[PDB]
């Protein structure tokens, strides 16, 4: 044990500096520890960075990425290019001086506000922080982050090759639970991608299940599907990945449980974490993370609907009990 020059006790002495950093994040990158835009942003840069990891490509003959190196924010020049790194240029500007400013490796702070960010949304589970990435990344090969335009197949195809089952492919998008759009349909920028947008819960995986019947804009984006009720988005792939024999059962048993949705995304995300990396050859320092405020409210089907609006896509093992909520149907408000 060790006790750091603020007074904090930790579990080792490379644990002190983060809490300078947790202190500066919540201040100004989070604007006073809330769950915002910016938590939502650094949860599309956590996996953008970490997932530029291919070692299909490196076996090709070809340099496969170097995983969570940083490599967003080293070579942004390069990769907020890409198509799939859209309206982040800001968050990246904004971690970047943390990171100079305070010194640490542009992989670890990503993982560190990661970490962070989710604290700051009511229910989310305490994700494990390890420190010690290089500081040193090469710019990401592109066409390696999985798009809302893909199928199925390619998105699995691409994240099994990264290492992830299906079943952690399904686990990882418990992150959209704090999620909305603002390029796919501009028309309606910031619509939620379920009804709870600020509250990591299971609202995501019931939502994405209720058959789409509302088109939530003046017209149905590109990769944009009809939706349960106004103000909801409802991309592609999400209702695609609900929907596959492949996916569909993990995603079934994902509606009842806000413990179990946390535990298997913490043990997804902890995963994905150290893409490119030894876990051996980092330090446990996830007792800097502060514990989010608790989610006693259980999971429900929204505005009047029942669970016989549900399209139950893996029949094969028995759906969850869920409650009921009584109408009205509805209408998602922006994401804050
Ligand atoms: C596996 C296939 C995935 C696809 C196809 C996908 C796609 C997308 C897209 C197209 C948007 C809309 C961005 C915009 O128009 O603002 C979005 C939002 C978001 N995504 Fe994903 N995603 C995937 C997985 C993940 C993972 C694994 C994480 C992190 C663990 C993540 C976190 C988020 C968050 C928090 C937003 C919200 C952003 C905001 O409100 O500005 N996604 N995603
Ligand atoms: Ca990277
Ligand atoms: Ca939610």
């Amino acid at each position: 044990s060790v006790t750091c020059p603020g007074g904090q006790s930790t579990s080792n002495s490379q644990c002190c500096v983060w809490f300078d950093v947790l202190d500066d994040l919540q201040t100004n990158f989070y604007q006073g520890s809330k769950c915002e835009s910016p938590v939502r942003k650094i949860l599309r840069i956590v996996f953008h960075d970490a997932i530029g990891f291919s070692p299909a490509l490196t076996a090709a003959g070809q340099f496969g990425g170097g995983g969570a190196d940083g490599s967003i924010i080293a070579h942004s020049n390069i990769e907020l290019a890409f198509p799939a790194n859209g309206g982040l240029t800001d968050t990246v500007e904004a971690l970047r001086a943390v990171g100079i400013n305070h010194g640490v490796s542009f992989g670890d702070l990503i993982q560190f506000a990661t970490a962070v960010g989710m604290s700051n949304c009511p229910g989310s589970p305490r994700l494990e922080f390890l420190t010690g990435r290089s500081s040193s990344s090469q710019p990401s090969p592109p066409s390696l982050i999985p798009g809302p335009g893909n199928t199925v197949t390619a998105i699995l195809d691409r994240m099994g090759d990264a290492g992830f089952s299906p079943d952690e492919v399904v686990d990882l998008l418990a992150a959209h639970s704090l999620a909305s759009q603002e390029g796919l349909n501009s028309a309606i920028f910031r619509s939620p991608l379920d009804s709870t947008p600020q509250v990591f819960d299971t609202q995501f995986y019931i939502e994405t299940l209720l058959k789409g019947t509302t088109q939530p804009g003046p017209s149905l984006g590109f990769a944009e599907e009809l939706s349960p009720f106004p103000g909801e988005f409802r991309m592609r792939s999400d209702a695609l990945l609900a929907r596959d024999s492949r996916t569909a059962c993990r995603w079934q048993s994902m509606t009842s449980s806000n413990e179990v949705m946390g535990q298997r995304y913490r043990a997804a995300m902890a995963k994905m974490s150290v893409l490119g990396f030894d876990r051996n050859a980092l330090t446990d320092c996830s007792d800097v993370i502060p514990s989010a405020v608790s989610n006693n409210a259980a999971p429900v089907i929204p505005g009047g609907l029942t669970v016989d609006d549900i399209e139950v896509s893996c029949p094969s093992e028995p759906f969850p009990e869920i409650a009921a909520a009584s109408g009205p149907l509805p209408a998602l408000a922006p994401a804050p």
